């Protein structure tokens, strides 16, 4: 859905603004050092999710 | 962009929202008081800027 720009959808995803591991690699940084920059938000749906965190 | 017509996203530079040396200064107490403001965020188009946080 990025690669057309049409849909803009982000409604049903796990873990919302993670898309490669260079992500990953900066969404951790920011939950564990407390900073919390927050353009990647943790919806509520996946719970193995939520047990990582 | 400021100056032009057209914004094209800003062109997704290295950091979001670092206009000057003031908002340089102030990103770097953002990011380590763990403050984590939360407006301008740090993408991952270029690794040297995860290489200084």
């Amino acid at each position: 859905k990025g690669i057309t720009e049409k849909s803009g959808l982000e409604s049903a995803v796990c873990v919302t603004n993670v898309r490669s591991f260079t992500s990953a690699f900066l969404f951790s940084i920011e939950v564990q050092v407390t900073i919390g920059f927050g353009g990647r938000m943790m919806t509520e749906e996946c719970p193995l999710a939520i047990t990582v965190l």
